[PDB]
């Protein structure tokens, strides 16, 4: 069996995600794992997705995270893991990605991990 | 806050530990973390502590673990982490050591992490 499993999304994640989707009071949310729970790290107003990831790149408090970004036509969801992140941290974020995806609906799930702002130049 | 926390010792760990202490049906137990719970990896008959750690050294299924060894005069408890183990795995085993120590009583807690059989030549 795996060392880490059964990590859970707290209700507040779904609450704020729905605030974003329905009430449009923010344009992005960053989720992290703390105390074996997925919680909200921060949220804010959408400029561009590139600008969001640039901010994340410069914020060393964030090693890995799940991110949603309201691009209006779609809400993108992705895992972020900076190149310098620890492989074992990446493994637990990877395995817990399914947990947050079960709790939030209506997102476009990106097919690649985002490591830096270069990766979102699509 | 920390990524991982609140890892719990399942009842069976205490049950078997007491079997060892009271009924002397084994002389050592190896505990690991699986699915965010501390469980029993294996148990067996005591030869020497050096021989136990030599076996652990050769068993690649074990990266880190908590170990108890009945030396008759004392029951030693220690964390094992092979030199090649991952630093983040060591961190979560380290932080969860207090959890198993609260559940088991009457052990001599070693002051150093054991990395190989050389470390127990005391």
């Amino acid at each position: 069996g795996s060392m880490i499993s059964g990590i859970r999304v707290n209700d507040n994640c779904v609450t704020e995600f729905n605030n974003m989707k329905i009430r449009k009071t923010c344009g992005w949310i960053i989720f992290v794992i703390q105390n074996c729970e997925i919680i909200i790290h921060s949220k804010g107003a959408s400029t561009t997705l590139t600008e969001l990831v640039q901010s994340i790149d410069k914020n060393n408090e964030i090693q890995c995270a799940y991110v949603v970004f309201d691009a209006v036509s779609k809400i993108h969801f992705f895992m972020y893991a900076r190149e310098s992140s620890n492989s074992r941290d990446r493994m637990t974020y990877a395995s817990s990605k399914q947990a947050i995806l079960k709790k939030i609906e209506g997102v476009n799930v990106l097919t690649s991990v985002i490591e830096s702002a270069q990766d979102v130049a699509d």
